[PDB]
Formats: C-alpha cells, structure tokens, sequence
C-alpha cells in the first residue's frame, strides 16, 4: 500500500478530542503538523522525547511523555522511528 | 515551624508506592534525593521541567510532566519554586 504522513495526520485530526498533532525526527525536524501544534513546538517536543529516553535502558523501553495543564494534555511517543505528539483538550 | 527538605524527602519515601524522589532548582542543581533517583538524573529532570514550561503561557499554568515505561512512572512538577520528581513502580 501507499500511505503518506499527510494522510495519517488528516486521519488523526478526525478524532474530535484531538486538537493538534506534530511529528519530528530525533533532532527536531518538523515532519508535519496540524492544528494547535506547529513549527514553533517541534524543537521542544523532540527535546522532551530525547530527554525521556535518557531515563531508561532498553530493551526498546522508550518512555511515553505526558504533559498536562489547563490547556489540555500532550502525549509524546516514538512510532516506527519518528516522534509523535498529540494534543487533546481538557 | 522549622522544616527541612531532608525531612520532607524522608516523609515522601514512606509512601510504599514511591521508590524514588529528587528535587532540583531550575538549572539542574540537585537539592536532594532518595531511592531510585540520584545525582545522574537531576539534569534530565530539570530539562524536562524547563522544556515543558515552554509549551505554555500562564497564569501560573505550569504543565505537569509524566513519564511512563516498564520501569514505572515519574511525575515532575514545580512546588514552591523547586522542581520535584517522584518515581512510582508499575
């Protein structure tokens, strides 16, 4: 099959609770984003993921990072090599 | 009253689910720790807290950071000026 990140970001945003999504490589390159998460957030998202990884030794035990505030929650995890951040309200 | 951080760390560790605790200032200075969290983790804990703060504008809306993996969960939050990390198993 032929799948694109752009398609996947569109699919993800169809979830009514998801208000933003952003993907980066391990050095903060913005691979694509929608909604509340934008170019200015990619570096920070990548640093969070890279710092979290330092707090573990494997096997493949990559910690999920969650951020919670009045403006909702952001979940950051690696999937198939890339860093994925999802913002939900609450 | 006269309270010390050392006393507070001892108190915190009495919680049977808490296996580590560490406090830092905003630049990673280790103010005190017990259990699974030690000197080597203070810089990372501080960076996580400082990066999370960049993902918000106030008032006093400091995001709590959670890390979850096979080795449990770490919750990082500011309290009265300092960064506090607590590690629980699961």
């Amino acid at each position: 099959m032929e799948a694109t990140l752009e398609q996947h970001l569109e699919d993800t945003m169809k979830n009514p609770s998801i208000v933003g999504v952003l993907c980066t490589d391990s050095q903060g390159l913005n691979l694509g984003c929608r909604g509340t998460l934008s170019d200015e957030h990619a570096g920070v998202i990548s640093v969070l993921a890279q710092q979290a990884a330092k707090l573990t030794s494997d096997p493949t035990d990559i910690p999920v990072v969650c951020l919670e505030s009045d403006n909702g929650n952001i979940m950051i995890q690696k999937h198939d090599g890339i860093t994925v951040a999802v913002h939900k309200m609450a």
